[PDB]
């Protein structure tokens, strides 16, 4: 048969071979029409039925076929495809509607917005006979203003001069180079060089695009998807002005505010994907103890049966019909991977170490699965609590990671509870302390259905917010802090747990990119942020990178090392101080990890106290210079310097071969963290940088 889907697979940054490009066809511009066949074909044509004119296009093959209409007429039409199979059948497709759109400056909708930066007659509305699909409007920016926000960004702090968008996506590595993110938000601050700021927030969970004075040097062009249903269009844009802090506080009053968190999150977090037995985990924690490199949290990713992510690997149990297990349901073989998971967790607690288990918001449907995971899958579908296609059947994951997996519907209390009830015994009976809530970026499709009544145009970006929320609520209901550790999010994510910057190679550019990610994330109210120090993917980082990154990571909100799955191949890829020391032949890295973990522990009361202040003030912890020094033009030339709380100015060393490093100190008296040497502000200062030093300066208080 012939397959044609007007929007295609709806990969946000890519197009399939069976769609219209553009997906919302535009009168005047060109229209590319693709379709696929399930068997081989010698020929295919596209018939287009306008009122008085018929046209037939000989499509060219890329089993994909394609043609294009160079200048699209402004009339409603219909189209269908005719293919000739190699065996001589003529196949014919369904009938499809073509309703070309145009931009009009007529008051089709209303943009509800205050403040004097809105351009009164900039609104353009993309309209057809089907309705109103997108709006395009503008805000003016002045020659001394800088733009920071749009969530976690990996390319640069100041977004002025760039074209970007805000859609949840998984960009596997090089997020900076590709200009994408796991955690965007349709919000930004605009900060001038006299200390005053304004901000804006497009109140939607639909996709938004921004041209931040790239095309028009004094205009921020905003484009907003109005969505599948296409209803009289009203777009609400919240706005604030005052100090940079007033503006971020504005947004948090709407979006949500960070939670209180227990002090144990500020110790070193140990992680490695190939710690996949109880003995591998304990071997590493005993090594931490014996080396004097204290760890406060261990993350176990490869803990489960790798089918349902609810049961420890090799656990034995009576089969359930998909209802939740309790802890006494399980017997653990002595010679299995996890002989006594409750015993591991108890012992680790007795040592002061908390345990976190990886989770994914996907239910595998491989044909390899055992009976328990199939039953768990059928029970999820049977509950109704599954994201659905327009036809009502379950959404099958369109990615190549976990292909065709189901996606639990976490849009309602009942669906979140259904999903997390399967995991409750882990918290209540085995006593885990939290979850690495990975993923959430898998929902592609404008026309998907959620139980809250949203379609995919609004629900898909909202998914990771609901997802982190789900597990937080599980943990609260079990008497524990909502320590979730997530990589994706949206407006609302501020209130739900901790965040890390995702997947990167072990490179200097990724180190730089990660700093930028933490600062930008802080600037949109993601307070509890971390990253995989020195990178998690590929060969172990070179010694110099690990040294510089470990140092930097000591002065960031969440400090952890992690390593990617590598099939248990050789050499070992752990980012442990000892493995990186052995692979690099630099035994000194173990001492250095001792040194900086001692600094980390001494830093913990400051991290606790400054976090508490951040909750009241609204200011980030990992804090861009403009929050306290926006009246100093010179801060913008040093965008990878940042404040850690009110008192410390941090400047990581991000270049190999560096023996000195230069820092810009803002106005005031400053004190070298390591030597006590006093410098006066308003000046550049230079520091020797042995690997035991990262430039850090403390404000000099009154005597
Ligand atoms: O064993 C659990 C799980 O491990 C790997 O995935 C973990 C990986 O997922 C994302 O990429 C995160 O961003 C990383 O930090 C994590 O290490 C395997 O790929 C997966 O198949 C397996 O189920
Ligand atoms: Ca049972
Ligand atoms: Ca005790
Ligand atoms: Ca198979």
């Amino acid at each position: 048969m012939i397959t044609h889907r007007p929007r295609g697979i709806e990969h946000p940054y890519a197009r399939s071979l069976d769609q219209l490009y553009p997906a919302i066809p535009i009168a005047g511009q060109s229209l590319t029409i693709g379709a696929t066949t399930s068997g081989p074909c010698s020929r295919m044509r596209c018939f287009v039925l306008w009122p008085e004119h018929e046209q037939v296009f000989d499509m060219s093959p890329v089993n994909g076929w394609q043609t294009s209409i160079p200048h699209l007429p402004d009339q409603d039409a219909t189209y269908y495809f005719e293919a000739l199979t190699l065996d001589g059948r003529t196949e014919t497709s369904e009938s499809f509607p073509l309703t070309p759109s145009h931009w009009s400056a007529e008051p089709v909708g209303h943009i509800d917005i205050d403040g004097d930066r809105f351009i009164p007659d900039s609104p353009l509305w993309l309209v057809s006979s089907a309705g109103t699909h997108r709006v395009k409007f503008a805000l003016r920016i002045e020659g001394d203003e800088h733009v920071v926000g749009f969530g976690e960004r990996y390319d640069q702090l100041d977004q002025r001069g760039l074209r970007l968008d805000s859609v949840v996506f998984e960009q596997y590595k090089a997020q900076g180079k590709h200009h994408r993110t796991y955690l965007p938000m349709p919000f930004a601050q605009v900060v001038n060089e006299a200390g005053r700021a304004w901000g804006f927030h497009v109140e939607t969970t639909r996709r938004t695009w921004y041209d931040v004075a790239a095309t028009v040097s004094d205009r921020i062009l905003i484009e907003v998807d109005l969505g599948f249903e296409a209803k009289t269009p009203v777009v609400r844009v919240n706005t604030w002005s005052g100090s940079p802090t007033d503006v971020l506080n504005g947004f948090l009053d709407v979006a949500g505010r960070p939670a209180e968190m227990p002090e144990w999150i500020f110790g070193l977090w140990a992680s490695g994907n190939e710690w996949n037995t109880q003995s591998l985990v304990m071997e590493q924690m005993d090594r931490h103890r014996n080396e004097g490199i204290p760890v406060s949290v261990v993350v176990i990713e490869a803990w489960s049966d790798e089918e349902g992510f609810t049961i420890f690997r090799d656990a034995r149990y009576v089969p359930n019909q998909g209802q939740p297990h309790r802890g006494p349901d399980f017997t653990y073989p002595s010679d299995g991977a996890w002989p006594d998971p409750a015993g591991m967790i108890r012992e680790l607690h007795e040592r002061g170490i908390r345990v976190i288990l990886w989770q994914i918001p996907l239910q595998k449907t491989d044909d390899d699965l055992g009976p328990e995971a199939l039953a768990q899958g059928n029970a999820l579908i049977a509950s109704g609590h599954v994201v659905k296609e327009p036809d009502g059947t379950p959404y099958k994951n369109r990615g190549w990671w976990f292909p065709n997996a189901l996606m639990p519907d976490l849009s309602t209390e009942a669906g979140r509870q259904w999903w997390t009830e399967q995991r409750r015994y882990l918290v209540e009976d085995l006593d885990i302390d939290g979850f690495k809530t990975d993923g959430g970026e898998h929902a592609w499709g404008s026309d998907l259905r959620y139980e809250d009544g949203r379609r995919g145009d609004e629900g898909n970006n909202l998914y990771p917010v609901n997802y982190a929320r789900a597990y937080g609520d599980l943990l609260r209901s079990a008497g524990k802090y909502p320590v979730t550790f997530s990589r994706s999010g949206f407006t609302g994510s501020q209130a739900h747990g901790l965040y890390w910057a995702g997947d990167e190679d072990s490179t200097w550019e990724a180190f730089r990119s990660s700093i930028t990610a933490g600062i930008t994330a802080g600037a949109c109210g993601i307070l509890y942020w971390g990253w995989d120090l020195a990178g998690f993917s590929g060969p172990v980082p070179e010694a110099e990178l690990y040294a510089r990154a470990f140092a930097a990571a000591t002065f960031m909100p969440i400090m952890q090392y992690h390593s990617e799955f590598h099939h248990h191949e050789l050499p070992l890829r752990d980012r442990t101080p000892w493995n990186v020391a052995e692979q690099t032949g630099c035994g000194e890295l173990i001492d250095l990890a001792r040194h900086y973990t001692r600094v980390r522990e001494a830093l913990r009361p400051y991290l606790v106290a400054q976090t508490r202040q951040c909750l009241q003030t609204g200011k980030p912890l990992m804090r861009a210079m403009f929050y306290d020094h926006a009246d100093d033009p010179e801060i913008w030339a040093h965008p990878r310097q940042y404040m850690l709380g009110d008192e410390l100015l941090i400047n990581p060393v991000t270049a190999p071969g560096a023996t000195t490093w230069t820092t810009y100190l803002p106005e005031g008296q400053w004190e070298d963290y390591w030597s006590g040497e006093v410098s006066e502000g308003g000046h550049l200062v230079t520091r020797a940088v042995g690997w035991d030093i990262i430039p850090v300066y403390r404000r000099v208080g009154a005597a």
